[PDB]
């Protein structure tokens, strides 16, 4: 058997109308797992942007970054509260999507705009109408964070379903169909190596997770019972996956060119005639 541990795509951006009810198949059907859509934005926008970041003209991007400095020296900065991390209030949440939507669209500079074409893709890929969830006051859900990993970081094991027994979660739960959500990303700057997308086999189990101080160890546990993907995106490419669904970390950055990657989650609204996106 040459069969791997999940299936993936692999097509070009310029394909995705043939790839009408992919959404679908991925959520749906469960048909496949995930795909990588290579050139979803061109590398000179990605080079553009991320000299935006180092440099600091970034329309205000940095006034967000959080760098995580209390959890430790392995942890991810990020640029944005990212909703998982926050209280049912998500009043803070909701400010920084205020600033990261005005500073993202800065640093696109319309060329192509991140959420005009992250919604082209989106819609290609189900035919469905494309939104970013407004919040119960008419406050905006941010489309995406900006994960900044630098040489020695990573991020750690977890599963997206989780979401779905937070409390920051309660007023999405008012929107969304509660089956699995997706991730999606997009490198900006790629390292020299390690900082992969490492994807399990193993399927969301919140009862037998939370036994566990440390969800590696599940992983590693189920590990002595081709069990996981690994996959390296390029600047400018989307991998869009399951991670509501399976378990999967990235790996330590290798060398001093950080990863820096842009992105967040979809799902279907309840009727699955509509798509949300956000961070
Ligand atoms: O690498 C990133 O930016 C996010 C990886 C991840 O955990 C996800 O896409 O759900
Ligand atoms: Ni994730």
């Amino acid at each position: 058997s040459t069969k791997p541990a999940l299936h993936f795509l692999d097509i070009n951006a310029t394909e995705v109308k043939k790839y009408p009810t992919a959404i679908q198949d991925i959520i749906i059907n469960r048909s496949f797992d995930g795909m990588i859509i290579r050139g979803v934005f061109p590398r000179d926008t990605m080079e553009q942007v991320a000299r935006c970041l180092e440099e600091g003209n970034d329309g205000g991007m940095k006034s967000i970054l959080n760098k995580n400095e209390e959890f430790g020296t392995k942890v991810a900065q990020i640029y944005g509260h990212a909703i998982v991390g926050q209280s049912p209030d998500l009043k803070d949440y909701f400010a920084s999507s205020a600033i990261f939507r005005q500073a993202c669209r800065t640093m696109f500079q319309g060329s192509p705009d991140f959420e005009e074409q992250v919604e082209s893709i989106f819609h290609s890929l189900s035919g469905l109408p494309v939104e970013i969830p407004t919040g119960p006051e008419g406050q905006t859900y941010t489309p995406a964070t900006i994960r900044l990993l630098l040489e020695g970081r990573e991020i750690a094991v977890h599963v997206g379903n989780d979401f779905l027994l937070m409390p920051a979660a309660n007023h999405l739960k008012t929107l969304l169909d509660l089956s699995d959500q997706l991730s999606y990303f997009i490198p900006l700057t790629v390292p020299e190596a390690g900082g992969e997308l490492v994807v399990y086999s193993l399927e969301w189990n919140p009862q037998e997770a939370s036994k566990y101080a440390q969800m590696q160890e599940y992983m590693d546990d189920v590990e002595f019972k081709s069990q996981s993907v690994a996959y390296a995106p390029g600047p400018g490419d989307m991998l869009l996956f399951n991670g509501g669904r399976y378990y999967h970390r990235v790996s330590e950055v290798i060398g001093n060119s950080p990863r820096r990657t842009i992105g967040g989650f979809l799902a279907f609204s309840k009727q699955r005639d509509k798509i949300y996106y956000w961070s």
